[PDB]
């Protein structure tokens, strides 16, 4: 089957399922905000002039020298059965994937690169599981003091610096005078778990989550709590507002999907000083960018065309390759028994708890 790239539709609100810490190394905690931080970041900090270029040599990258699946839903799928089981019940939704890949799948109609769009779908027990095909990032190689390095290291230093592992108030003293001493890390990595909905259409998306931005509600939904951070050039020129705007829809798209209302921007300059630090409103984006619009129309469109894909009983495990080419979105059946029989998917113990609850 193919969507061409080029109908109006509505969303429903997002609603947190659960969530979970995670590292390289085997780490996962369902159910578990070990990893999720708390946003922190005086005036009297940025006047100090913070270099985010500070540590790239003697940066640890947890994630970069791990060998992992990087797309491999098995935490997602371990907190959502967490989730199913504490209710007795399937969760109520069409697709299962990270926020990720949805956004990949949007954002290749809008500028996106559509060679790398390459993902697996499967069908089982009335559901579509979406995961990205290839296991490995693509990490900067070049040396640590280069432009691709450091616009890399300068997201993880941005965060260490603008993010505490606790409130404010249960922080000591001696860690908020002394942020540039703390060590900068990529391997801790805290996601929620949403359902969420287009159309007529639900899905259940995990997403990293950057930190908390007021307070947490330990027993209520966080989404609204949420802050996601991204570091940009500071504007002054035509080349650095149009590569702005791009990041700017980018990171909307990131939190509109599942719910997150609070991004948080910290600009930089040339020698990647941090100048300033800016709150955006998730909301206050489209306005200031109809790429928007037209994303969630796309959004409604390409959902509505992968839930044609059958999901009876007699299509558990079938496998697709979803991609991306010639001006349309494609979908090509596999035939691929290990792929399909083994865990890179969809591994057996969930495939034994959706039959146990059936």
């Amino acid at each position: 089957s193919e969507l061409l790239l080029q109908a109006t539709t509505a969303l429903k609100q997002p609603k947190e399922l659960g969530y979970y810490s995670t590292n390289v190394g085997g780490e996962l905690k369902v159910m578990d905000e070990s990893n999720l931080s708390y946003y922190y970041l005086p005036d009297a900090d940025i006047e100090k002039h913070i270099d985010l270029s500070a540590g790239a040599r003697k940066f640890q990258d947890e994630q970069a020298e791990a060998e992992d699946d990087t797309g491999s839903l098995h935490g997602l799928l371990q907190t959502l059965m967490e989730y199913e089981r504490r209710k007795s019940k399937k969760v109520n939704a069409d697709i299962i994937a990270f926020r990720g890949q949805v956004k990949r799948l949007i954002h290749c109609a809008f500028g996106g690169h559509a060679t790398d769009v390459d993902m697996y779908v499967m069908s089982f027990d009335g559901q579509l599981f979406i995961r990205a095909a290839r296991k490995k990032l693509e990490f900067p190689t070049s040396p640590r003091e280069s432009w691709a390095y450091l616009a890399y290291y300068s997201g993880y230093k941005f965060e260490r610096m603008a993010l505490l592992d606790r409130p404010v108030a249960e922080t000591p003293r001696e860690v908020l005078e002394s942020r540039g001493k703390q060590v900068v890390r990529n391997g801790p990595q805290y996601k929620t778990v949403v359902r969420t909905g287009v159309g007529e259409h639900k899905l259940v998306l995990g997403a990293e989550v950057d930190g908390i931005f007021d307070f947490r509600e330990p027993t209520g939904d966080n989404l609204k709590h949420y802050v996601e951070l991204k570091v940009a050039k500071k504007v002054q020129t035509l080349k650095d507002a149009t590569n702005f705007e791009q990041k700017l829809f980018s990171v909307w798209l990131q939190c509109f999907l599942v719910g997150i209302n609070r991004v948080i921007i910290g600009f930089r300059d040339e020698k990647f000083v941090l100048k300033s630090v800016e709150e955006f409103s998730t909301s206050e984006i489209p306005l200031l960018l109809n790429a928007c619009v037209d994303a969630i129309k796309w959004y409604g469109a390409l959902t509505k065309w992968l839930c044609e894909l059958p999901r009876g009983p007699e299509d558990d495990f079938k496998l697709y390759r979803l991609s991306c080419s010639r001006g349309a979105l494609h979908l090509r059946q596999l035939h691929d028994e290990d792929l399909a029989n083994g865990d890179d998917i969809i591994p057996g113990w969930f495939r034994e708890w959706r039959r146990s609850l059936s």
